[PDB]
């Protein structure tokens, strides 16, 4: 991991990034801000490139879609709390997800948005707006204090609250047992496998194929190639810790355990695997204001 650029957001006092995700557009970093801002940054130069107000709390969260047209932010206590905005032509907003505190695309084709209230999944058609289906059993919840739904990848199996879902048959199929409070768990890219927290579990069989205790409070992230997996670990200010891990994506070994000795935010990597981008925060939880920097590294 060789540091090739570090920037904090322009003119600010105290730098605001909160959560990052590489555009289509080669060279530009779309970053979220703690004023609800989306701006885009020359990733090198540090130059802010744009900015545009989406909400009026942090953002949390960003989606850019594949083919650059669209994205979703999330936001902390704004309604609505999520939204779909086009990128083509003019930047505006498409649609509004009232009161879900996170959304992805599906991963296959992207024409459809998964929404998590709580315990809840929803899903929307990306055209209409319309909410096609609502997926909660109280039953079979675990009620995952940090539940974000989601797409496998061929886009037919949800995993919300650690159960997994039937999408054409909006019947529950599986619920995983309940082993931490917070993680509710995602599929590995190649659609075999989840992993929920330390558990990696088998798609087909449901056995067990792995532990592994350093993934625990992790949220997980792969490389756009499903070699490697990378994992920031959540605060018992920011939601993780000042370290990240890199596991081998089809064995789980441990390739490497970086402290960056700050809190960190976010990270994400462009879509050929070159560069890793990461959010630290150089203040503690108790500062004032928060103040990050964002830091790309060269991995290969
Ligand atoms: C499974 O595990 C997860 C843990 C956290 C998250 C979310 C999330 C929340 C968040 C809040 C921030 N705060 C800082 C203090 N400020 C006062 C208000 C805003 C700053 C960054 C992030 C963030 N970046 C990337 C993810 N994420 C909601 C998406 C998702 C999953």
């Amino acid at each position: 991991f060789r540091p090739i650029s570090v920037f904090r957001e322009a003119n600010e006092d105290e730098s605001g990034f909160t959560c990052c995700a590489f555009s289509a557009r080669e060279r530009f970093l779309m970053l979220g801000t703690c004023t609800g801002q989306l701006k885009l940054y020359n990733v090198f130069s540090g130059q802010e490139e744009a900015s545009y107000n989406c909400h009026n709390s942090a953002i949390t969260h960003l989606e850019p879609s594949r083919d650059g047209s669209l994205l979703l932010t999330s936001a902390t206590w704004s309604q609505p709390l999520s939204a779909l905005w086009g990128m083509k032509s003019v930047f505006d907003m498409k649609h509004s997800f009232t009161e879900d505190h996170y959304v992805e695309f599906s991963k296959h084709s992207q024409d459809r948005v998964i929404g998590t209230k709580g315990d809840i999944a929803h899903i929307y058609d990306i055209q209409t707006g319309n909410k096609l289906l609502t997926l909660f059993n109280p039953d079979l919840a675990n009620n995952y204090k940090r539940n974000c739904a989601t797409f496998n990848p061929t886009d037919d199996l949800v995993l919300n609250d650690g159960v997994l879902w039937d999408v054409r048959s909006a019947l529950a199929i599986h619920k995983f047992d309940k082993f931490n409070m917070n993680i509710s768990g995602v599929f590995h890219p190649n659609g075999l496998e989840v992993i929920i927290n330390t558990e990696i579990w088998d798609l087909r069989t449901f056995h067990l194929l792995h532990t592994v205790p350093a993934l625990d409070q992790c949220r997980v992230v792969f490389n756009h190639t499903g070699t490697v997996m990378y994992g920031a670990m959540l605060q018992a200010k920011s939601p993780f810790g000042s370290s990240f891990r890199t596991f081998n994506a089809t064995d789980y070994k441990p390739i490497a355990t970086i402290d960056v000795k700050r809190n960190i935010f976010d990270l994400c990597t462009d879509t050929k695997d070159c560069y890793l981008a990461v959010i630290e925060n150089q203040g503690s939880m108790d500062a004032l204001n928060m103040d990050t920097v964002c830091r790309l590294y060269e991995v290969g």
